[PDB]
């Protein structure tokens, strides 16, 4: 991972992307009746599965403790799940594409109580992402910033293996951003643009957290079993056999 | 603002600095009794009215509208605290330096249900700061664009007013951004370490971010008038007079 050059890391990375879900209800039935949360449930739960999938694939991040792989990922999935969302929707002005099959806009958000400022904040995100032209291939990048710094500051941990772990996550992060940076300037920007867009890029990620911890208020609220992947749900998921 | 050089930029904010101010308890009395949310409540209380004051100093920070001025305060009074709670604790291993009268562990965070996790993540944050070994020029300017950036995502306006107050302020974020480097091009870093210490420095602001949240969580779960301060409160200490 550390030995890639920033068009293999590149390569990897849309190479490990995940596909497009779609939302699992009868189209010939009436919307009235399903459940928006529900439906935006069961469609979460499906794209977590293809996470974990993706997450092993990007470079570096097999390289960690499955205790780690786990802690980054129960850190960073629902902030993936709305980067991926806001992506999916760039094209799409006033509307959230939650699937090809599914896509919503503010009024339909009402249906839940606390859904509407959520839509809000999500359809700011993919204003601003149209707003900066963001390609596909800083896209990517930023989504594979997201697992690996997320978490990366509460491991609480400070044995030799964590020490090394940490240190290893923050040289992976240091490659994404060479990338970047080349990204950038094989676009033609100047050394001035080049830095001005990282932090442009780097600065809506607190926005995407920021979301991310008033979506998790929301979910814990519910009080359900069924709702919130745990611990062992994603350490199930991820300790595969081979 | 738009006018300012690095240079300029760097003394602007460190003449803009807010005081270092202490906690109100009797020293000559047992520090048993003294509650700690109380002397923590006290504390910010006082530090919000100074930060009001640094706010107005923050080069473009005056030429927005006051509306917009309170949303930006609204959104990172507690981020900017923290922020300043974790630079004034960084050669403080192990310690928080909420004053210089009231310097803290883990274990006195224990006190209060829900704040020895909060003292755990500003800690953390503070050693890395340390691992970086964070400069007092990159910590105002790391300041200054969390005043900047963490509200202006949540305007929920389009106004031909809000897009010029959007666009003036990323104007102002990006130099800021030019600033960092040229900070970082003077203490003799290459360019590929120059925008990964720039990387490096945005994503803890995200870290940041988490922080707050879980912070803003617990005082509202306090449920109370005289917690948070309101629109009003931050209007009313905005809206000077001459
Ligand atoms: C309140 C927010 C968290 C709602 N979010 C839903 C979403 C809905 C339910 C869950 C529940 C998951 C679970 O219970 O395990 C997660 C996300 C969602 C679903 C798929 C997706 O691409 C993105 C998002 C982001 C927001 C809208
Ligand atoms: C649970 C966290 C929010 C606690 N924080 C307190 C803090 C305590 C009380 C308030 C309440 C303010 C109010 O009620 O207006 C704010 C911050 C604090 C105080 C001064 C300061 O430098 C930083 C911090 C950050 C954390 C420890």
């Amino acid at each position: 991972a550390l030995s890639l050059t920033a068009d293999q890391m590149v390569s990897a990375l849309l190479d490990a992307e995940p596909p497009i879900l779609y939302s699992e209800y009868d189209p010939t039935r009436p919307f009235s009746e399903a459940s928006m949360m529900g439906l935006l449930t069961n469609l979460a739960d499906r794209e977590l599965v293809h996470m974990i999938n993706w997450a092993k694939r990007v470079p570096g991040f097999v390289d960690l403790t499955l205790h780690d792989q786990v802690h980054l990922l129960e850190s960073a999935w629902l902030e993936i799940l709305m980067i991926g969302l806001v992506w999916r929707s760039m094209e799409h002005p006033g509307k959230l594409l939650f699937a090809p099959n599914l896509l919503l806009d503010r009024n339909q958000g009402k249906s839940v109580e606390g859904m509407v400022e959520i839509f809000d904040m999500l359809l700011a995100t993919s204003s601003r992402f149209r707003m900066m032209n963001l390609q596909g291939e800083e896209f990517v990048c930023l989504k594979s910033i997201i697992l690996l710094n997320s978490g990366v500051y509460t491991f609480l941990s400070s044995t030799l293996k964590s020490l090394e772990e940490k240190d290893h996550i923050h040289r992976v992060l240091d490659k994404i951003t060479d990338t970047l940076i080349h990204l950038m300037a094989k676009a033609g920007l100047t050394l001035q643009q080049q830095h001005q867009r990282l932090a442009q890029l780097l600065l809506i990620l607190s926005h995407i957290r920021h979301m991310s911890n008033k979506g998790m208020e929301h979910l814990y609220s519910m009080k359900c079993k069924n709702v919130v992947p745990s611990y062992d749900l994603l350490l199930e998921m991820l300790d595969a056999h081979r």
